[PDB]
């Protein structure tokens, strides 16, 4: 399950080409810090549906963005749409 605790809440945004199917959020540092999690952690991603995913940079141009970056498949079991709000959280 996800951390006990608090959450970080993040808008949807796409994924870029090369990371499609790889099961990546890409955050940036700040939101990687409220979280406590490291690149290559786990995070749950949650509107009410919930998928897991692990960790990964922002790019210098998406830093301070608050966004997550999420492709196709994670966002369809999710049920999200781009430009929707999702609630991160670390995973146990």
């Amino acid at each position: 399950g996800p951390m006990p605790g608090l959450s970080v809440k993040l808008r949807v945004a796409e994924a870029y080409p090369e990371d499609v199917g790889k099961r990546i959020v890409r955050m940036d540092k700040a939101s990687r810090a409220k979280l406590g999690v490291s690149v290559g952690d786990y995070v749950e991603v949650k509107k009410v549906k919930s998928v897991v995913a692990r960790v990964a940079e922002a790019y210098p141009e998406d830093v301070g963005k608050g966004i997550v970056r999420m492709d196709k498949y994670e966002r369809a079991k999710l049920g999200v749409s781009v430009g929707d709000y999702v609630e991160v959280k670390k995973v146990e």
